[PDB]
């Protein structure tokens, strides 16, 4: 898996609240987190098909 699978989720500084998908390694699977509009790092998947595949491997 890409290593910024590793990363975790990042807010930003953006006030917006839209759930979003991260790969957390230590579970094994993607869980949900609140991004914040901007300023998005690679762990962070619109689609929670895309982070499993993207991750999950």
């Amino acid at each position: 898996r890409p290593d910024f699978c590793l990363e975790p989720p990042y807010t930003g500084p953006c006030k917006a609240r839209i759930i979003r998908y991260f790969y957390n390694a230590k579970a094994g699977l993607c869980q949900t987190f609140v991004y914040g509009g901007c300023r998005a790092k690679r762990n962070n998947f619109k689609s929670a098909e895309d982070c499993m595949r993207t991750c999950g491997g």
